[PDB]
């Protein structure tokens, strides 16, 4: 059987690696993959064109395509493949777009009582000022007309909070501003699987969004991940009965069949767990920490999801833990320095090494992109995982490598 993994980072290399373990798979293809994935699949120099890839896959005789990153989904890759009659693990454009909008997320915590961060939007000041007194402080003031994370302010003042909103609504004639309640509690990730009817959550994990040790510095796409993240069973049960279950129920209401990964980012509060954001794919490096612990045959699992037969399965995991540590390039995430020639020696038993941005400029291997390498500790104990992993990073030849050192700390602390 021929399988196609779409992406260019560790998550894809990870998926490409787990797919292999399947006895059904004959050949593997990475589009576009990277220098690291060349050892498991034939690299496909994709240009991002969705229908193009579809056609190629059709021509090539691909039997199942696993989509890693998000953009291809919102760009309709699933849509394009189905048209060609191909099996693509992943939601369709319309489904992915609805499932990930904040608008929808709201309609759920309005029609299903989904426990989520209490926020609201405004365009006129006097409005947004009577809302602050309501939520309290800290409070987050983000420049809505700036969809990207920039402009955000975590105010500790009603004093500074106002100065935050007023600033935006007096830049000349601009516009929108969002005021969202700041929740206390550790953040965690609950990835899940779904075919429209059934939703199976995987082992809860914990990402380290922050670039620097101390959950400090600029927000990044994930400096690391550990799994499973120590979470009370009543909480995980709360999460699937209050968050997961209704998501599905509300997703079918909008008239769409969502089949694929469901990323549920969330804060764990005393009030309970609260969704922060929904996504339509395995997060990175979330994937790199879970896939080695997953027992099921990834191909077999995928098929169920895409064909809508998830109800007849049961995720099984190993008896241990995994910790992924990102080894980003100096300059990440603002302006990553490229080319950095690096050397990565064979890892000892208990340490898997995934590539998230590596290229071959001839015979040698070089860095390419923000995050470059992935070291994943495998232990039957989180510490062991973390120890093997950090015990290895110093062997890697990535001079100037930016890598947090406290990945796993919050977890180890129960």
């Amino acid at each position: 059987m021929k399988v196609l993994v779409v992406g260019s980072g560790g998550r894809e290399h990870a998926l490409l690696w787990k797919a292999a373990q399947s006895p059904r798979v004959k050949r593997l293809y990475a589009a576009p993959g990277n220098a690291g994935m060349e050892a498991l699949a034939e690299l496909v120099p994709w240009n991002g064109d969705v229908e193009a890839l579809a056609d190629w896959a059709l021509a090539e005789g691909i039997d199942l395509t696993l989509v890693g990153p998000e953009a291809p989904l919102v760009e309709g890759i699933a849509d394009a493949f189905q048209a060609r009659g191909l099996l693509l693990f992943g939601p369709t454009q319309k489904a992915a777009m609805i499932e990930g909008s904040k608008a929808f997320a709201k309609g759920l915590m309005e029609r299903y009582g989904i426990p989520t961060a209490r926020y609201r939007v405004f365009r006129e000041p006097l409005e947004a000022l009577a809302y602050l007194e309501e939520v309290g402080v800290p409070v987050v003031v983000k420049d809505s007309g700036l969809a990207a994370g920039k402009g955000v302010t975590v105010a500790f003042d009603l004093h500074q909070a106002k100065q935050a909103v007023a600033n935006i609504l007096n830049r000349a004639e601009g516009g929108e501003v969002v005021v969202e309640e700041y929740l206390e509690g550790e953040e965690a990730t609950v990835l899940a699987l779904t075919d429209g009817e059934t939703i199976l959550p995987l082992l809860p994990s914990q990402d380290h969004k922050r670039l620097l040790d101390g959950d400090q510095g600029p927000m990044t796409g994930g400096m690391g991940a550990v799994a499973p993240y120590p979470m009370d069973e009543a909480t995980l049960r709360r999460v699937e009965e209050e968050i997961l279950g209704p998501l599905v129920r509300g997703l079918r209401a909008e008239g769409v069949v969502y089949r694929g990964v469901v990323y549920a980012g969330l804060m764990l509060t005393r009030e309970g767990p609260k969704v922060l954001e929904f996504n339509a794919r395995f997060g990175d490096p979330e994937a790199q920490a879970l896939l080695p612990l997953l027992e099921n045959d990834l191909v077999e699992l995928a098929l169920r999801v895409a064909e809508g037969r998830l109800a007849g399965t049961r995720l099984s995991w190993k008896e241990g833990a995994a910790a992924c540590v990102v080894l980003a390039a100096p300059g990440y995430p603002e302006s990553p320095r490229k080319g950095i020639p690096l050397h990565v020696p064979e890892p000892p038993e208990g340490v898997l090494v995934f590539h998230a941005g590596t290229r071959r400029e001839g015979g040698r291997l070089v860095s390419a992109g923000g995050r470059v390498l992935n070291v994943v500790g495998l232990g039957r104990d989180l510490k062991e995982a973390l120890e093997r992993a950090y015990a290895y990073i110093p062997q890697v030849g990535f001079p100037g490598a930016v890598y947090r050192r406290d990945i796993g700390r919050r977890a180890l602390a129960r």
